[PDB]
């Protein structure tokens, strides 16, 4: 039970908005808390693992974003959560331990891990969310 | 008199130099402090609202840019000001309300906010300016 | 001896990796810790120079990048350092000074600047390195 980080960092980003909803500069993923829905995509997170032949590829949430078994987006203040489900994709089997996700087998495993509103939380207050995931290997 | 913020943050930056001066890594937006005379284009804010036909689209300054109802650039350090003045491109009529600028009538309006330097600062000490401006809307 | 800061910001990063590496989310510069070996490139750097035909171009490191002569990649939490040479594709003469790296003679010079491994340094501790240099003139 133990994760090495080796690898990068992917950081998801969602701003949270009212109906009215004012976007400023350049495009960004934003959506309205009405559009916060159980099962909701909010957005892919890319994974290429190179000589990880006899390893099994992890990705650690940072302290931040986790809780109790539960995986989050957290506000830019750190005070406002935006309970996620982490999934892969495809049909692999992954486990998740104190804010590790781990695949149950070894290998450089490529894919799509997907980023899911876990139950319906339209009463997010609005403001700027982040889940930060970094690569590396469990054991 | 209240801004609710609903929507996403529009970073304006400027990096001010001397005359002899040094760009270094890729392209960003760079003058001389000779070239911060009055009426100075910094850049456009491109500003799109969704959903707002009846509410007043606005967008509010950080803190740290704005004082006694006149909007400003800030140093990295938190000390320099370059004053600007916040103008939409086209003919609609807009408010300032303590670090808030928001359109008079209401309506999801999409439009072009130009950022100007307001009087010559043309001593500005060289250094990295910038100026946050978040949607949403007012009351 | 003195640099006057006058010009943009280059950032320098690289994330160092174990054999086993996860990639998550956008390309971004990585190596394993076993490719950090001597003179190994971790990439360029751009200069373009204006209005510098009477001064000396110069870039500064941030203060927690150099010490003691020697300009070094510095981890995240300001613990590790990764020691690089810094040097100009070209053939012309510059000196080092306490952070800053200068050009011999005046000029408006335009060219590419080199960071490269100092030195075999396998055993660098995974993490997100930086190097930061800022554009100005010497004296
Ligand atoms: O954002 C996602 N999905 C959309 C649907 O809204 C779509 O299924 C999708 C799948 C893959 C993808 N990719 O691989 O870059 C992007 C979008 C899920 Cl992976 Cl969270
Ligand atoms: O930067 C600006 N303007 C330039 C002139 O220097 C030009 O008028 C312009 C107008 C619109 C624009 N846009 O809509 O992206 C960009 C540049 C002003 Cl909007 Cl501050
Ligand atoms: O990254 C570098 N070099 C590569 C070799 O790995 C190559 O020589 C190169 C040279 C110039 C360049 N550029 O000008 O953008 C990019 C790569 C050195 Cl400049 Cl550190």
């Amino acid at each position: 039970g133990s994760f090495t980080p080796s690898g990068t960092t992917g950081t998801t980003k969602l701003t949270v908005t009212e109906k009215c909803q004012v976007r400023v500069g350049d495009l960004t993923v934003a959506k309205t808390r009405g559009q916060l829905t159980d099962a909701a995509p909010i957005g892919p997170v890319t994974v290429q693992a190179l000589g990880c032949d006899a390893r099994q590829v992890a990705l650690k949430a940072d302290t931040d974003n986790f809780e109790q078994g539960k995986f989050f987006l957290i506000s830019d203040n750190n005070r406002d959560k935006l309970y996620v489900n982490i999934r892969p994709t495809d049909n692999s089997a992954w486990t998740t331990d104190n804010g590790v996700f781990y695949k149950n087998d070894v290998g450089s495993w490529g894919g799509i891990i997907g980023i899911y509103v876990d139950g319906q939380q339209t009463n997010t207050p609005p403001g700027n969310y982040t889940l930060t995931l970094t690569g590396g290997y469990w054991a």
